[PDB]
């Protein structure tokens, strides 16, 4: 079970992890979508493997 | 901070939530990969909000 999923946003340290990073039909959860977005307004690539950013999906843990 | 993340997939209640529903640019995880992907398969909506699913995302924790 992912336990490091309830600690904070990586890159601002303040928001929750609701920030996807989809590429394909894989993600990376590690940032809010606020800093999620910014990345993808930017053209960055997925901070942690390099891949094209396709789209943020905001994410809700029902 | 989404302190329920770490908790197992609501169908199987065994693997981890880790298979993100997504629609339009929002998601709902709470179900694993495996799970998540039968609902697909079968063309059945969100378990949580009834919209159509556009893509099972295997969402990683970096
Ligand atoms: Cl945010
Ligand atoms: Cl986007
Ligand atoms: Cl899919
Ligand atoms: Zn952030
Ligand atoms: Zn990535
Ligand atoms: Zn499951
Ligand atoms: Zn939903």
């Amino acid at each position: 079970l992912p336990l490091n999923a309830i600690e904070p946003c990586v890159i601002c340290q303040t928001r929750p992890k609701n920030g996807c990073i989809v590429h394909g039909k894989t993600g990376h959860l590690m940032a809010c979508f606020t800093c999620a977005k910014k990345l993808k307004k930017r053209n960055k690539p997925c901070p942690v493997c390099r891949q094209p950013i396709q789209m943020i999906v905001l994410t809700y843990f029902p």
